[PDB]
C-alpha cells in the first residue's frame, strides 16, 4: 500500500494489540492503540514493579536518537497512582518513524491487576491534543506536519476471532476494508472522537446523545437508565456470581441498537454484541454492555461497534467516517 499498515491481533474477542518500536534500535513493544487516550506510555527498564518485570521495557541509553525531558508525570487510576516521566525518541509505527514525545512509566502500581494479567506492555493514544497530558500533538497530526503522510487520518479495521486479521492505516482509507458508502459525523468536541447521533432501542430513545467511538473499550457502554429499560422482559438475568448479563443466544426478544443521524444510519445487531460462553452452559451467551453514567448521556461505541463498522479518524476535517466492514480480507 501507499499507506502505512499496523497488523492488529485479536485476544479473545477481549481486546486487540498492535506493535510499535521506540529507539533508534527499535526496541519492540506491543500497544493496546486506544483512540480514547492521547499519550503514548511505554514501561521503563527503570521500572522496578513486578508488574513490569514480566514486560518489554524500553531503556534509553541503547537509543542514539533519545532526547531527555524528565517533565514529571503522575495520574491517578484505579489502584493508585501511575508515575513517569515524559522522554523524547524514535517512534516508529508500521514502516514510518518520527521523534516524539512519550511517557517513561517508572511505576506501574496504580494498574494492577489489569497490568500484571495482561499481554500488552504500554499504551499508544489515537484521541486529541486536548485530551492529552502536556499538550503533545497527536503520531499522525505529528507525521502528517512532516510530509510523511498525504492526509492526517487513520483508519481502524478490526480483527475478528476466528474469521479474520485486523489493521490499523495510517495516512488514507483504502477500499479494501469497506462496502457501501463510507458517511462523515462531525465532531461534537475535538477531545475524544465523540459525535452526535439518535440512539434507539425498541421504543427506548436519546435524541442527540454523545457518541465516543473507543477502540481501548471491549464493550458497548450504555446510559444505565436507558439499559435498565431496553432490558425490562428480555430473558435476560444477572446470575448469583457468574458473568454479568447472560441469554440464550438463540434469544429472539434481543434488541438492535440504531443510531442515525442526518447522514446515516449504524445498527448493532444481537450477533456483534453477543459472547459465547459455552463452557458455562450449552447455548448460554454473555451480553458485552455495561451501564455508564457520564455528566451527559453517552454512549461508549466499542470493539463491538467497531467490529462490525470500520471506521476513519480525520483529525483535517474534525470528523469521523463510518462505513460496513468487509466480512473477510
Ligand atoms: C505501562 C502502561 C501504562 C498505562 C497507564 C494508563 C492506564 C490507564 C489509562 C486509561 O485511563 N485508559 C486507557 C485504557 C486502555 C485499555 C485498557 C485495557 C483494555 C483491555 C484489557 C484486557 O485485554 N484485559 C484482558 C486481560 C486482563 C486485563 C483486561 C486491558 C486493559 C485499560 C485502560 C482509559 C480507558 C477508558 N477510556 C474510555 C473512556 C472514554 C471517555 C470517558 C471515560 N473513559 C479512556 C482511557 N491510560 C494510561
Amino acid at each position: 500500500s501507499s499507506n502505512d499498515n499496523i497488523e492488529l491481533v485479536d485476544f479473545q474477542n477481549i481486546m486487540f494489540y498492535g506493535d510499535a518500536e521506540v529507539g533508534d534500535n527499535q526496541q519492540p513493544f506491543t500497544f493496546i492503540l486506544d483512540t480514547g487516550s492521547a499519550n503514548l506510555w511505554v514501561p521503563s527498564v527503570k521500572c522496578t514493579t513486578a508488574g513490569c518485570l514480566t514486560k518489554h521495557l524500553y531503556d534509553s541509553s541503547k537509543s542514539r536518537t533519545y532526547e531527555k525531558d524528565g517533565t514529571k508525570v503522575e495520574m491517578n487510576y484505579v489502584s493508585g497512582t501511575v508515575s513517569g516521566f515524559f522522554s523524547k525518541d524514535l517512534v516508529t509505527v508500521g514502516n514510518l518513524s518520527l521523534p516524539y514525545k512519550f511517557i517513561e512509566v517508572i511505576d506501574t502500581n496504580g494498574f494492577e491487576p489489569t497490568y500484571t494479567a495482561s499481554t500488552f506492555d504500554g499504551i499508544l493514544g489515537l484521541g486529541w491534543k486536548d485530551l492529552s497530558i502536556g499538550s503533545v500533538d497527536p503520531i499522525v497530526v505529528e507525521l502528517k506536519n512532516q510530509n510523511k503522510i498525504e492526509n492526517a487520518l487513520f483508519t481502524f479495521y478490526l480483527p475478528v476471532h476466528d474469521k479474520h486479521t485486523g489493521f490499523l492505516t495510517i495516512g488514507g482509507i483504502e477500499e479494501r476494508f469497506y462496502e457501501g458508502p463510507l458517511t462523515y459525523e462531525k465532531l461534537n468536541h475535538d477531545l475524544y472522537w465523540q459525535i452526535t447521533l439518535d440512539a434507539h432501542v425498541g421504543n427506548i430513545m436519546l435524541e442527540k446523545a454523545n457518541c465516543i467511538v473507543d477502540s481501548g473499550t471491549s464493550a458497548i457502554t450504555v446510559p444505565t437508565d436507558f439499559l435498565n429499560k431496553m432490558l425490562q422482559n428480555l430473558d435476560v438475568i444477572k446470575v448469583p456470581f457468574l458473568p454479568f448479563y447472560v441469554t440464550l443466544c438463540n434469544n429472539s426478544k434481543l434488541p438492535t441498537f440504531e443510531f442515525t443521524s442526518e447522514n446515516g444510519k449504524y445498527t448493532l445487531e444481537p450477533e456483534y454484541y453477543l459472547q459465547h460462553i459455552e463452557d458455562v452452559g450449552p447455548g448460554l451467551c454473555m451480553l458485552n454492555i455495561i451501564g455508564l453514567d457520564f455528566p451527559v448521556p453517552t454512549f461508549i461505541l466499542g470493539d463491538p461497534f467497531m467490529r462490525k463498522y470500520f471506521t476513519v479518524f480525520d483529525y483535517d476535517n474534525h470528523s469521523v467516517g463510518i462505513a460496513l466492514a468487509k466480512k473477510n480480507l
